[PDB]
């Protein structure tokens, strides 16, 4: 028996976070594929948003590793399809990544204050290393961006933000 | 207008293919992390469905940039949960994949087919290129390791193909 | 006698596809110096359809090698003057860039249909290898040209488009 | 069970198939070693020959593989000898290994008739990937080789050709 | 002075883990050198409990600075010889080291509990750091040994696990 | 405005000079493709005129770009069919290409004659720079070529320049 | 907005603390260039507290760009002037910088405990990781110059420290 200080309901936990860091690989990909459309066609942001999605389904491994490390059960869902099926412009799509990263740091704060509730100091101290400075900078940079697509305004500056930024 | 000879009832069955292969992907990750968990602990068949997972992940975003050089759309459905939580014998997963694979290619025959009905004559060279000779192989290879599963038998057997061969 | 399984009217169809591949040599060198004229003085874009038109030459004689291959013989004809002598802005010259290709894929796909009605195999499957999925890339890369150069607008970004992109 | 579309009378076609590239390996062999002969003599088509035996015996295995791959069975039959013990002149060898490979290339073309009229896809495409095109080019080289032959003449010239071309 | 928000019962307790890890070092090298006994003469086991006696010994100096660094006192107590003085099969020596890291890990989370009742914020991530993720994953790879030299059973399976995995 | 001290009626006679070259690249590829026929089979001639092609139509480009830096205007017009379809013996294709490069020859001699005759020192430059020099040679190196292949005679001797010569 | 479980009272005590950092590099200069001074004339001690000087004003810009991280506003004030014109002897400014890392130490984990009360996880790891375990190490190696600076006396020692420690 390896589990040891591996709280039920941090188990429970780390099974729903699996399914959002998918649910958000799965949001990612939709836009990257999205930019690659003929009608869209913004080359740097299908790569930016494609390196995304790999991260975030990183993202869900790497927790699959601790659930298994710690001697938990890994049990999946259905991951859901993403909200929207077009992402409107360059900006507005960015607008929805930094709303989506909020969302999965909120989780991320709460899975950390639930493992820190039941006494268990490993776990906080891996979602700590692994996702909240991380997360900081994904929304940081995120924010960046939407600063720049605002300043560099529509037509000819969106085209080279892609470009020139993105890829 | 780039859309030329693409029928939509196609366009709509890649969307379905776009979806199934995505379901693969999320099947083979479930296996490799079963396999990653502490009570079966096999390193080698771990790592052979976690590249496997990758391979057909690849199958989606290659459909996902098909259906947008055609000139069709995207739309995305949820992925269904894998049948299964746990997996049983490493035999026992191996059949499973090989029943997958066979569904995978009747679908993607029957695409075939109905791509051909419409007479989409480069639809129907890009899947026989990008995938139908991938799914013979796919096959071949896990009846193989089906047979030599039960030659070695159960227990060292099953350790010693695990190492040797997955790995 | 090399001829085998090599229909007369399908030999009929590869002297006329020689002649439009051809055809469309010469209108893409007619757009290449357009931008290399001084009053219009785009050199990427001259780079741009340069190359192009050295590539539907090239497409010509792999339609002659296969002629002689397959046991048939060269008949050539006169070489039609481009449609146009000028070609508007850089967006109205890849507009009719895509018209041109649409109209090469046509003739290749009813050469196919028709090869394909006379049992030949061999031809059909080197229509698919050489011509089809090359033009379904080419008519998807010139429509996110088009979608960009509307992007950007006139003036500044027609520049740097065609500077930093067709060069 | 990994067979799959892959219908009975198919596979008695494969195996018809290997009998006939075996039975041409072995004539090629036949002629190999007829220039070997001392009264014969020419170095260049031995080299040529020998290589020619090579290859066909190479096509045999490749369809006892895609026989296993798609769930069949190998059944060998004998290998007939050659039609001939001696092969004449040069220019008669060349002109029976013409009639020899349109001979194989008819026999690969209905095998491929049978395999659509069942729906085969990928037996269609399998066949049009490693024999359908090779064997219009070994035709087309041994049509270029039968006019050469005969431009050089007899004597010096089909010592030349042999030294300078076959080898 | 340096000491500076350094608690004496955090003090006591690191001087109590100090005593711990140094006599974990000595249990395994007792089963180290008990697998290089003749009659059991499991060489790669040798090579592995070698080395985490060289492990669980750095371990006890990393604690060693750690007192320094902070201004306490290193006090030393007498290392107590290990339960046994054999260790069974294979599979019972790993449980045996199992159960031991296990009570490390209890202890070393009792420490950092402690250490967070002070308010040392310091010493709760250089346990965090050095010591939490690294027990988890000492753990889990026990474990999967565990399960593993169950799988390969007795006799010819616990020699191919010694020398293939363990070595 | 660029133009400068360049003639209307220069400008005509390029844009007639330019559908001339083109003419003889036309010619050249058709050579070419006859002798790659398989009732001719030469290969040494095929590789020899396809060159020969390229090189007209690099004329041709040369011409182009000569007219867009002088400030006048590319006017095109059809590109008339070779005057043959086959092309006889090796021997009477040079003779064929000879009164060919002798045309081109006189044609940009009169070119030279009308620019002297309008004061225009730097086209007359141009024209002696990168034609009139060329065309000696070329027609030298024809000459030369024609008397060789009368020398090796037919049969034996064509095969042998044409791999030896023109390979 | 990027700002997410970011207190008002945690962001005004970052500014505080990037007061302080500023307020050491100050600090440490000031001592660095009064080894420089002909009076005192210690090369090893002004190299070391030069670099002593970059390193607390990395500090401060590594708190700034986290304030910027976490969608907080940096507010500068004044940068007071150091304690001393003048330091004494080098043992002397080697107890004046224990007592200013000690300072500073006490002021970082004043700005743990005030992080931690207001539930930011990310904000502790973050002092945890670049703050809290370099400060320990800092003052734990100021104390052994101190302790060294003792043994060595006055005079010669002084020297010999400097230049074979320090420096």
């Amino acid at each position: 028996t390896i589990r040891q200080n591996y709280n039920e309901t941090s188990e429970a936990g780390v099974n729903k976070q699996i399914n959002l860091e998918l649910y958000a690989s799965y949001t990612y990909l939709s836009m990257a594929f999205y930019f690659d459309n003929t009608t869209v066609a913004l080359p740097g942001a299908h790569k930016y948003f494609k390196k995304a999605s790999d991260e975030e389904r990183e993202h869900a491994m790497l927790l699959m590793k601790f659930q298994n490390q710690r001697g938990g059960t890994i049990v999946l869902q259905d991951i859901k399809k993403p909200e929207n099926d077009s992402w409107g412009s360059l900006k507005d799509a960015v607008q929805a990544a930094l709303a989506l990263e909020k969302h999965v740091n909120q989780s991320l704060l709460d899975l950390h204050k639930l493992a820190d509730s039941k006494g268990d100091a490993q776990m906080c101290d891996w979602i700590e290393t692994h996702f909240l400075t991380e997360q900081v900078e994904a929304i940081k940079e995120l924010g960046d961006h939407i600063t720049q697509l605002t300043r560099v305004g529509f037509g000819l500056g969106e085209y080279t933000y892609d470009k020139e930024n993105l890829g």
